[PDB]
């Protein structure tokens, strides 16, 4: 059976940090399911794409567990997932079955808003920091993608790539990912 | 004013090669106009993200010229670009105006198959480069991004940033692009 990755769309999301994750979780044969945090329309992200989710949040959060629950970055973005209330219970549930929760740029501040992976070292997009470290509840890294235990997080479009790269070797292990890795022509 | 740029999106198309561009030129303050070769509705991208275009082919064609017209890449949206009579005579138009057209991974192929900028150093995604050297019309280059005057092309997903700032240092200068490509955080 393929894993299930949950991917959690809110308006201001940013596009690059959301793409690239679905395209190269799917590239692993992932079951990807973008879900939209506030219905089945298509969501304007912080850049002007517009992107359809394939179901709302509301249905996806009804067919779960999935094996990894991803937040995008942007700005608006976060500030959307983390004044959720489903998001906060999805992420728990998450939390307290023991799977991996990803989250990239400013992403990682709605597990400060819903109290999840204290104590972690995590990272951020630098402009995100200040926000993330409020209150002093995690432990700041410059890595471009951070992973301790079941919390990963990494730091922008530019880190995307190695995001995507890092949740696939985390569910399908170093071989698919490797496998994965090499038409993409990355550096 | 604001220089413009034409991005034209098609069924299969590799969603990557599509927003990075489209996000990373509206960061350099680029009017960007995502046009569906099939019409107004959502396009159905290689992996499987949907993405609604901001007009028509059709209608935005009407709209000219632009300063830089984009060519995302994909195998089976390369094709399809290489199949339309609208997009020859766009290419051909921006070709005659000595206007930028840039293409990315199976985007050149289309430029081969619209006998367009034929003596270019030009690159491919490695997969496509027999398609393109097809009749031995171009010189084939391993660099990850290629200009050839106003012919700029690229190799993959992974290439996408270097092939985005490429476009902005070519439209609105080096010290844009830079400006840009820091809060990327690239490596
Ligand atoms: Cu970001
Ligand atoms: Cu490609």
């Amino acid at each position: 059976a393929s894993k299930r990755a949950l991917v959690i769309l809110a308006k201001g999301a940013e596009e690059m940090e959301t793409v690239i994750p679905v395209d190269v979780m799917r590239r692993a044969g992932i079951k990807v399911t973008v879900a939209g945090l506030a219905g089945k329309d298509p969501v304007q992200c912080s850049r002007d794409v517009v992107i359809a989710p394939d179901a709302s949040l509301e249905d996806a959060k009804k067919e779960g567990p999935y094996d990894v629950v991803v937040l995008p970055g942007g700005n608006l973005g976060a500030q959307n997932l983390s004044e959720s209330a489903a998001v906060k219970e999805i992420l728990k549930e998450q939390e307290n079955r023991k799977g991996l929760i990803a989250a990239i740029c400013a992403g990682p501040t709605a597990l400060l808003a819903h109290e999840i992976g204290f104590g972690s070292k995590v990272t951020t997009h630098p402009l995100a920091k200040d926000k993330m470290m409020n209150g002093g509840h995690y432990t700041y890294s410059e890595n471009r993608v951070e992973k301790d235990g079941l919390i990963l997080t990494s730091r922008g479009p530019g880190t995307s790539f190695e995001f995507a790269l890092a949740i696939v070797e985390a569910l399908n292990g170093k071989e698919v990912a490797a496998q994965v890795k090499a038409p993409l022509v990355l550096k």
